[PDB]
């Protein structure tokens, strides 16, 4: 199954996690994203299925993209609940930042407060390539 899982706000963050998409696979791996493999049935349950089996898990952070997860204590939002999977499983976890503000951890449920303590890429338009080259080493 795939190497890298690529969790991303569909509102606002959609773009970039396509081009992170091509670039990997370029590159050699195997990539989660939902338009292109999510597949039939109970999404609740590919979805984490999916995250579970790759050893990476891309975090596209574009504006506002926690903003859902705040006050989400039920779990129901979706990035949330990939977040908590990822943390849980002890994935690889890369935060890509796209004009990202960093929260306070205060503001997010307890359970995905840790995925503000892994070094995140920030994401060039000016130097995509090197960018891409950034991303590439932090994958396992
Ligand atoms: O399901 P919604 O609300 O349409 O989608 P979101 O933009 O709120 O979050 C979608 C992310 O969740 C799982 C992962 F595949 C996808 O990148």
């Amino acid at each position: 199954t795939p190497d890298v899982f690529i969790s991303y706000r569909r509102n606002s963050g959609s773009q970039l996690a396509s081009l992170l998409k091509v670039h990997l696979q370029l590159h050699g791996f195997s990539v989660f994203i939902d338009v292109e493999k999510l597949e039939a049935g109970k999404f609740e349950d590919k979805l984490i299925q999916s995250v579970m089996g790759a050893r990476n898990f891309v975090l596209v952070l574009s504006p506002g993209a926690l903003d859902k997860c705040m006050q989400d204590h039920d779990c129901k939002d979706w990035v949330h609940k990939e977040i908590v999977t990822a943390l849980s499983c002890g994935k690889n976890i890369v935060p890509i930042i796209d004009g990202f503000e960093w929260p306070e951890p205060q503001v997010l449920p307890e359970d995905m407060q840790a995925v503000l303590t892994f070094n995140g890429i920030k994401w060039s338009h000016e130097y995509q390539e090197a960018t891409i080259e950034k991303i590439i080493r932090f994958l396992q």
